[PDB]
């Protein structure tokens, strides 16, 4: 489909058996979510973004739903205040911007 | 334009007469700038992102021209690494998501 951005752009996901809503975000190179339970292994990390820098755990090749179109990839889980699906993801969903 | 997004959508902008370039970001409600010099008053403010908060100068009613499509709306000026392009006029050039 196509969204205008008179709103949020939020879509419901589903990842690791859970439903969440996101933020679809062309300015993020990366999926971050807040805390949630995940099985397996993960990675430490660090991210930045306006405001300073936050440790997160780096997620690989985990299976998330977008609005019904399935992806898998990197998720990286942490104290980030907004659900967001970034560009890692939104290229496999066939994501794009137009104007 | 179409633009996908396995690279950041960068564009070019104009404002204030100078030449900058920007990061077309739909997770963003509002636009916000590097610092750099706008002519007339500006109103103090705080923003949030992931990381923290930042102080910024709110501009309102500024030109700004961006990838050749003029937009005239409110723009905030501060510590951001990113120069960033939000919804508020990211809606007034008409640009739109699909997947
Ligand atoms: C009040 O109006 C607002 C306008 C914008 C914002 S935002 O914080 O700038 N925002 C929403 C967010 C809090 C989820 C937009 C979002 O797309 C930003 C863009 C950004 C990126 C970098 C610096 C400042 C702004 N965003 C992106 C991310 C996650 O980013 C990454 O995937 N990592 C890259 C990365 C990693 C390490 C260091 C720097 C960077 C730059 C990134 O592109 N978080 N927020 C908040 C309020």
């Amino acid at each position: 489909p196509q969204i205008t951005l008179w709103k949020r752009p939020l879509v419901t996901i589903k990842i690791g058996g859970q439903l969440k809503e996101a933020l679809l975000d062309t300015g993020a190179d990366d999926t971050v979510l807040e805390e949630m339970s995940l099985p397996g292994r993960w990675k430490p990390k660090m991210i930045g973004g306006i405001g300073g820098f936050i440790k997160v755990r780096q997620y690989d090749q985990i299976l998330i739903e977008i609005c019904g179109h399935k992806a898998i990839g990197t998720v990286l889980v942490g104290p980030t205040p907004v659900n967001i699906i970034g560009r890692n993801l939104l290229t496999q969903i066939g994501c794009t911007l137009n104007f």
